[PDB]
């Protein structure tokens, strides 16, 4: 009923979308380069042209199906794409370190958070979750029943996903992984009833004790390979029929809770580094990599020493209804432990086991010594920006987001002297199955505020002008996007239609420009939460970075990643230089009063 009343995606109109690109291309490629596009873009948008009738041919889509770009976005930017989804898809989680100091105490927050997200799990089940709006205006809720009971899949041209939510008989059962040994925990009663932290901490116990070494093949650390190389181990390993039941059950349990290793101790100066690490890829094969099942959409990590935190598969949400559960999840673990009705007799956990084969144990190693790769190449910094948060800008009158983006623009520009193509994650679900879509954040307005706040010949009130046109013309697109007038998702499908077609590939999507305005060296989303927490995630091209950040009131928590392949990159010096970009501008608008 809900998802009836919203709106459906929208086509933005032919000419509007190219006029937003052309604006967009301006900063980032040379003159030569946007005068010929310019021309491309006349000829593309004629009238009896190609664009024209790709554009009708949107429109038509739009017309028969529920949203015209929900199955081409999944395709495209997920099933279809190859990488490993470690680091590069699957983003990681840190949430506020927990004070437990021992064994006990770790498997005792365990339990309280596996309750925790099933107190949110009853109110999927029921569909009385709380429909979302933003002042007035409803999102859709699709997303919300994705994320729990679902695995992505290994496929060998591309991958799928399945999903138990609303099956016959519904999983009633979580997946635990310790030592990298996998079990199979039944978290409700036969009654029907869920079973009490009590009673959870009680099975936790004894999968502790039926995985006391670390002596047995870490099949798990299969899902971090290439797609294309996961997908043959996949189909090799679930031959037999052992195995498949074991993968079966861990595609269909509700989530998975990986109680990880203790790992040697670092210098407090890179621990919440470290910690990133181990939450977004498991810090290797000797460490807790072979402690996950990364094709599962779920996954919450419980740390040797308090730190705790999560990986989710992309292909199920965004990062928003996530964090919407770890918020619901964390307050939960916080509530007084009422009393505890008389315990009850309770089965001993399943113990998955794998048969390994040599061809088993071969793709095994081929996986750690892949994954080995990858975590080198890893270059991450945390950053809790404690100067201030939301406050400031909002004293000035200034979207919160907004500001920072602009600050992120002046950091790059200051390191590399020019602005890149840049990404800002958009929310569409102001309509129906809406996803997401492209803020651009090097604007116009951007690049002369970038160049003028360097430029010692330009007066401070003019620097000041500047700052706030670049903020308001950030979040002008930013209200843009969201209501479904942004282009880039627009210009994706143009060039998916044209394939469906049969048609040409147009000149527009040949040209230097287009592979200019779709390599993003910043990759960038902002994800609010309540809890005190930071998401983080690789970046998407191999001179980039891939920066997220979580806004509080005094506070903002930030995540920047980089590749060590990359010589000109460096994800300390791009936070460094972030921090002093928001502190620069706190300082010329508190030295520039608009009434004083």
């Amino acid at each position: 009923a809900h998802q009836d009343a919203l709106p459906r995606l929208p086509v933005p109109p032919l000419q509007q979308s190219l006029d937003y690109y052309l604006k967009a291309l301006q900063p980032i490629v040379s003159e030569e380069e946007w005068a010929h596009t310019k021309q491309l873009v006349d000829e593309f948008q004629t009238s009896g042209g190609v664009g024209e009738r790709l554009q009708k041919g949107l429109e038509r889509r739009a017309k028969k199906m529920e949203n015209w770009l929900s199955e081409w976005w999944l395709k495209t930017a997920y099933l279809q794409f190859r990488q490993p989804v470690v680091i590069y898809s699957s983003p990681g989680v840190i949430l506020p370190k927990q004070d437990f100091v021992d064994l006990q105490g770790q498997l005792r927050f365990a339990a309280k958070l596996i309750e925790g997200v099933l107190d949110f799990k009853s109110m999927i089940d029921n569909e009385t979750l709380p429909v979302e709006f933003l002042g007035g205006q409803p999102l859709c809720m699709n997303q919300y029943y994705q994320i729990l009971s679902s695995c992505r899949v290994p496929g060998p041209k591309q991958d799928s996903v399945v999903n138990f939510l609303k099956s016959k008989r519904p999983p009633t059962h979580i997946t635990v992984v310790h030592n990298y040994q996998f079990f199979e925990l039944d978290v409700y009663h036969s009654d029907g009833t869920p079973l009490t932290s009590d009673q959870i901490f009680v099975q936790l116990e004894k999968i502790w004790n039926s995985s006391l070494q670390s002596n047995k093949e870490p099949v798990g650390i299969l899902t971090s390979n290439h797609r294309n190389t996961w997908a043959k181990a996949y189909n090799n390993l679930i031959k037999d029929k052992v195995n498949r039941e074991s993968v079966n059950s861990i595609q269909k349990s509700i989530f998975t809770v990986c109680l990880d290793k203790q790992v040697p101790r670092v210098s407090d100066d890179v621990y919440r580094n470290h910690v990133a690490g181990q939450m977004l890829h498991g810090g290797g094969s000797k460490f807790n990599s072979g402690n996950r099942w990364f094709d599962k959409t779920l996954q919450f990590i419980v740390a040797e020493d308090g730190s705790c935190g999560m990986v989710y598969e992309h292909a199920a949400a965004e990062g928003p209804p996530i964090v919407a559960l770890v918020d619901h999840v964390m307050e939960y673990t916080k509530k007084p432990e009422l009393v505890r009705s008389p315990m009850v007799p309770l089965p001993m956990p399943k113990k998955l086991r794998f048969n390994i084969t040599p061809e088993i144990k071969n793709d095994i190693e081929k996986a750690k010594q892949n994954l080995s790769i990858m975590i080198q190449d890893l270059d991450i910094m945390m950053l809790t920006f404690h100067h201030f948060g939301k406050d400031f800008p909002k004293s000035e009158k200034l979207s919160p987001d907004a500001f920072i983006q602009v600050a992120l623009q002046l950091a790059y520009y200051r390191i590399y002297g020019q602005a890149c193509a840049t990404y800002e994650s958009a929310s569409l679900r102001m309509f129906h199955l809406g996803r997401t879509d492209t803020i651009r954040s090097a604007s116009i307005d951007s690049l002369a505020f970038v160049k003028g706040m360097g430029d010692s010949t330009v007066p401070e009130q003019q620097k000041v002008e500047l700052l706030r046109k670049a903020v308001q013309a950030h979040r002008a697109y930013t209200d843009r996007a969201i209501r479904g007038e942004a282009f880039d998702r627009h210009l994706l499908g143009l060039k998916l239609q044209a394939i469906e077609d049969l048609v040409s590939m147009p000149d527009i999507f040949m040209d230097t420009s287009y592979a200019i305005a779709m390599h993003f060296n910043l990759s960038t989303s902002q994800v609010p939460a309540k809890t005190d927490c930071v998401m983080f995630f690789g970046p998407v091209v191999p001179d980039g970075y891939g920066i997220c950040y979580n806004p509080m009131e005094a506070h903002i928590n930030f995540s920047v990643s980089a590749y060590n392949s990359c010589a000109e990159t460096n994800a300390a010096r791009m936070a460094h230089y972030l921090e002093k970009a928001l502190l620069d501008m706190r300082t010329l608008l508190q030295n520039h009063p608009r009434a004083k």
